[PDB]
């Protein structure tokens, strides 16, 4: 994976613990040029400090809230003008109201359910449609998911249904975009201590279970997700699309 | 499988070809009391005509548009007062705009995507929550899905992401309502000529492929979906929950 | 589901706790004629005793060790001569050495691995081939599997790989016999205290993990598997083949 | 992915079309030391000739017929004395009798069934057990499987059941070898013209179906499998075990 002269757009860095920052560090080590997208300024002022650790010679930062078509459209349009054609997108965006991530799934509000779907699933479709405009020779799109999209996990609740939806999103996009030579895949990350992970009910109990039961008997980290993102974003994975790669210490394969 | 002194709510009959009317003939044949819900006054009219084919001595009909919290909430509450406690719900409800059921999935609109999720997946969650109120003793809830929820199938597009969502919805509901003795399951029906089928591009091609490639080499019909629904709604399936049963001539198991 | 004038062959009753005896009580309650096959002379003796609590007017019992082609061939030929044509077969047969079962999977012996395949998987293929001659107009064949065929489960070792083989065997048989109108399916039973459970290390802790985690929060029993077998063996499941129905309180659906 | 100072054992090159020779070319290009195992004289001769395309400063060739324990034990032991500790194994070994790769599954002989299991699935267990001795520090083991192990595919028959078994073998090995920091994974390759493909009935038809229907609308090749093998054998995938990566142009995601 030498990624010199590759350009990747990385969506969803909030702080130094975000899974996308592990992705970022890894691609940065391999010589890629990185463009970053963020939702609010609390991530901008902060992103800017995090980018000091990378060897990125310049900060390419764009505000995009994936709840707005116009921000996704105008965003990717600006990126093309500032930076040219890209080679891929790392999508690491998700959201649910805290109230819907604990206690009873059956009590989920319509508003909260549709919000999770909007941000955590639909946002890949629109990102992919707009990013394709910048990948005329082909490219690669990767989304983060979690095992709770495939099994019912205590507490994860509405996010589990949004992830299930994201994983299908990835397959329907793989089928659509395949003839344009754009591969679309998911990385199912094991549990990692992030900002968003404070929102999930019973998180520490998740970590400990991994350590006890997963084949490798340890948890994974951001850099391990990034190393697999690197394979997926590069030519190493050229025959692989519509795939879900579990980077979770083997936990997915046991019961 | 005798269902005398059982009561089931069937959601989603629009005409004689509906999958839900297959369920109805089977449950009615086995002695159950049925309650029907519908959206369009056209569907109530068809129901009044089709009830003359059933053994149901009286017509129990409720207009419930599942897009309205109020209509579902007041619909079940009313059902409870008219017939008392129920034994299960057969959910056979789905919708997507025609624009979003052909050509390119990467071009799906936000509005088109959330609309399919709202009707086709979330409706199950809110229906279960209100139906739980009429099943103090336990009961059984069954929803209708398609293979396109598990694989990217051509043209099914926004509905496939909706069915993936529905199937996860079934697992999360299974987990949450299990301790209340309420089973939640899914029938994955093979292609059947219905009104809604008319909006799926390539639908004749799908039928023909079943005949040629599925293990049984024949299509299924609505009564066959009904017969598995009887199994799922009844004590026969008492240790079965969170499950997806493919009533599709074996098609899911081949490639 | 009424089964008068039907004839089913049941393989693998050793005693009252056997899963197949649960199948037998259910089919007997439903009016089926039953034929029983056994390996050890002790199982024939338990069978002559267990028959007293069934409605079967005649004991039809046949020694068939599935390690021997000639016993399977001669045994079904003789069944056809004594009772005529049959409507299906319940296969409830598996075996592995303690010595392979009990200690690291990577240390499994060739002879142990192949023995477990032979009895636990290949036996389905030869039985189906011989049973099909007694089903000129179609019928149904059900085999018993366990979740450890789909995931790596602690201690289940060589038998996990044999159940993975057995579930593939079901699909390949489904595809092959589908055009003769013979359906082939699997029941994934949850854990149940039987004579064979005593070969699974940590059985007690598996039982307890179901009660704590399975959506239904309780273990299943042999009758529950029999009620799902009745469904699969009867015309209720007519559009169902190549399927794997989990009768495990929803445990397959959670992580 | 720089593989200098790694040593890998590659099992099952027979000629220039073998999937393992695509693996070899990639690993060799990345700086790895390679050790090759073979069964037939003819294969050792092709290997001698194919080594001239590689940069291997020496030929490390070992006759290992995986039907014999003594050969696998003595093979790896010899390898350990000649090259020292290794970093992993690529397993590219399968076999079935021709008559078992076409026509009707139900007619498979016991001898042919167990022969396919022995060579194509059990071999991984014994090889893992022996290779583990040369990986005190950790390492990576990769097997080659086919989608026919997950679904029933016309003509693949007894090899479909042997791959179902291989894929479970990979999960059970992962669970067992995980605490020794040994990862075990599979690549599910799409169809590729090789010597062994000539035994798969309808092979050309399978290839055309990929071009027509798979997301990427083109077939894969041996080098593309080898690039994924590089990812699995290397530290890029340090968090990935018990996984099955489909290198098949997305065909696994579609129905
Ligand atoms: N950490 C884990 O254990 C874990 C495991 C498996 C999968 N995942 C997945 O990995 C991804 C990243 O989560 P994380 O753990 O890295 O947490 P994180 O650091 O909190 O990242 C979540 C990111 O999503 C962004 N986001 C939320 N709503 C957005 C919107 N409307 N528009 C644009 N961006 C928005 C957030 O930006 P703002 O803060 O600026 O709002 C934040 O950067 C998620 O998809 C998550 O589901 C996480
Ligand atoms: N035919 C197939 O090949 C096939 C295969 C697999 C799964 N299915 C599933 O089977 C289920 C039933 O569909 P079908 O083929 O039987 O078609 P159908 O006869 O057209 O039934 C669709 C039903 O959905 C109802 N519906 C739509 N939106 C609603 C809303 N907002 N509120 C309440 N009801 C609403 C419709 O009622 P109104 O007409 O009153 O609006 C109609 O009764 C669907 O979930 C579908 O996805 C169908
Ligand atoms: N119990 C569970 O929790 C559990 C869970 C999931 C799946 N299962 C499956 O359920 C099935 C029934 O097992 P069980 O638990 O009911 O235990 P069981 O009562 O001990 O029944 C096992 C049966 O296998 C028969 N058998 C073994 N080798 C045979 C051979 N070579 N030829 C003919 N018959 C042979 C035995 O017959 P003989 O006694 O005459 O030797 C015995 O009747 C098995 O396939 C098992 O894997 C069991
Ligand atoms: N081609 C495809 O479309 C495809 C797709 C998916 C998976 N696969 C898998 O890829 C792997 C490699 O096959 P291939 O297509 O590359 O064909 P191949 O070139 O013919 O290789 C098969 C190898 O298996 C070896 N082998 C067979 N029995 C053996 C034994 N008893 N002891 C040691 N080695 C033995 C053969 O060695 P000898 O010639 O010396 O006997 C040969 O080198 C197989 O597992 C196959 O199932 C192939
Ligand atoms: C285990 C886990 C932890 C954190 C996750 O990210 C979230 C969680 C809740 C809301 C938004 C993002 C996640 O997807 C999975
Ligand atoms: C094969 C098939 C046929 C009809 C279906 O029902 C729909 C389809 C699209 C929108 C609403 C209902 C379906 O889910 C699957
Ligand atoms: C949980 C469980 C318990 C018992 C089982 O049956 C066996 C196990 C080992 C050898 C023979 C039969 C089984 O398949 C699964
Ligand atoms: C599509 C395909 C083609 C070739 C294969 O390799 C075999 C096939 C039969 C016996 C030995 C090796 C295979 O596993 C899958
Ligand atoms: N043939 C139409 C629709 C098929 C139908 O449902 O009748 C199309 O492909 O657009
Ligand atoms: N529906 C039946 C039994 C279904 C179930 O097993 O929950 C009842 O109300 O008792
Ligand atoms: N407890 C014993 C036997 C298991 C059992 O069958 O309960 C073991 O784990 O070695
Ligand atoms: N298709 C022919 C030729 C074999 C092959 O394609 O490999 C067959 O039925 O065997
Ligand atoms: N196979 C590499 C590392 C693989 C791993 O991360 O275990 C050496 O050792």
């Amino acid at each position: 994976v030498n990624l010199e002269n590759k350009t990747y757009v990385i969506m969803g860095i909030a702080n130094k613990r975000s899974i996308a920052f592990g992705v970022a560090k890894v691609l940065d080590q391999l010589g890629a040029k990185l463009v970053f997208t963020y939702r609010k300024e609390r991530s901008r002022k902060e992103l800017e400090k995090l980018l000091e650790q990378l060897n990125q010679p310049e900060a390419h930062l764009y505000q995009i809230d994936v709840q707005s078509d116009e921000e996704v459209i105008n965003g990717f349009e600006q990126i093309g003008k500032d930076v040219g054609n890209i080679d891929g997108v790392y999508h690491s965006i998700a959201f649910a109201n805290m109230e819907d991530l604990r206690g009873r799934f059956s009590e989920t509000s319509r508003e909260g359910f549709l919000l999770a779907q909007d941000i955590s699933s639909y946002s890949l479709t629109i990102v992919a449609h707009e990013a394709k405009k910048l990948m005329p020779e082909g490219g690669s799109i990767v989304a983060t998911t979690y095992l709770g999209g495939e099994f019912a996990v205590q507490n994860y609740n509405v996010m589990g249904v949004a992830k299930a939806s994201l994983e299908a999103n990835v397959k329907y996009l793989a089928l659509d975009l395949g003839p344009d030579n754009i591969r679309v895949n998911a990385i199912s990350a094991g549990p990692i201590r992030t900002l968003s992970a404070k929102g999930v009910g019973g998180f520490n109990t998740i970590l400990k279970e991994i350590e006890e039961r997963a084949p490798l008997k340890r948890n994974v980290d951001q850099v391990e997700v990034g190393k697999t993102a690197a394979y997926l974003l590069s030519d190493l994975s050229s025959g692989v699309t519509g795939e879900n790669i579990h980077v979770d210490s083997g936990f997915h394969a046991i019961k």
